[PDB]
DNA sequence: CGACGCCCTGTCGCTGAGAAGCGTTTGCGTCG
DNA sequence: CGACGCCCTGTCGCTGAGAAGCGTTTGCGTCG
């Protein structure tokens, strides 16, 4: 199995450090391949603050968004949707719109 | 200092052993005040497998239901609740409908 | 943010805290 | 609902599964 355990946040959980790591600008970024995380839409595991799906059916890190992908792609804040206590990522949605989930 | 230690179980270290010791009928329980575990619904401490509530802010037996009580009283079973990593018991989703919970 | 002056002389943050289980305890309703 | 007889001898439900991220990766139009 390829899929990574989809751990639920609460909100509550949700500090304001992380909130100031939300990045703002993609050239920004910060790689790290053990500490990073990967945004479902531009495909970068870096350090910055992504999102978090809360839908209990949700697997694995399709859920996972960065700043700049979230607000160009889908118009959404990452600060609002990690305050979203039924906050669903666009694939769980059936939004997404990045190169793989169009293209099907 | 009169709260029993709430340890968080990762759903890893759950045995087979453990589900087939779940409760399926109260009738059938076995009490003991040594070994036994105290479910928050009924409360009663008897021996057969019971919920762990997976919230790092929850605290003493309050997560702990039989599986006579999560069925009856929430349509959850305690085998699924064992095996959820995001999991939390009614008293820390604020649904709880126990005698006393409700009583205030 | 923090000294500054004003009158009504003042207050929040963090940590770790926040029971458990024995006793009198088990659904519904008609009935003696 | 399930045997029962019929001819065309048969099929669905759950579970757990359903990637992730490095490499070749970043908008538009102009214009040399
Ligand atoms: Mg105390
Ligand atoms: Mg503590
Ligand atoms: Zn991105
Ligand atoms: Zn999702
Ligand atoms: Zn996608
Ligand atoms: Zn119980
Ligand atoms: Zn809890
Ligand atoms: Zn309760």
């Amino acid at each position: 199995s390829m899929t990574l355990p989809h751990i639920i946040r609460p909100v509550e959980e949700v500090t304001e450090e992380e909130i100031r790591n939300i990045c703002s600008n993609s050239r920004e970024k910060i790689y790290n391949r053990s500490l990073g995380s990967t945004c479902h839409q531009c495909r970068q595991k870096t350090t910055d603050t992504k999102t978090n799906c809360r839908n209990p059916d949700c697997w694995g890190i399709r859920g996972q968004f960065c700043g700049p992908c979230l607000r160009n792609r889908y118009g959404e804040e990452v600060k609002d949707a990690l305050l979203d206590p039924n906050w669903h990522c666009p694939p769980c949605r059936g939004i997404c719109n990045c190169s793989f989930c169009r293209q099907r």
